[PDB]
């Protein structure tokens, strides 16, 4: 099951939704906001 190639060294930041990292705080400062809402839009949805 679990698996992961070699790498993924100490990462900078880490989102909460897409759990994505960011080299610079600026790129995240804006992204973080992008996660305003649009939640629970998977099942029984388009
Ligand atoms: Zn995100």
């Amino acid at each position: 099951g679990s698996s992961g190639s070699s790498g993924s060294g100490k990462k900078p930041y880490e989102c909460k939704e897409c759990r994505k990292t960011f080299i610079q705080i600026g790129h995240l400062n804006q992204h973080k906001r992008v996660h305003t809402g649009e939640r629970s839009s998977g099942p029984s949805s388009g």
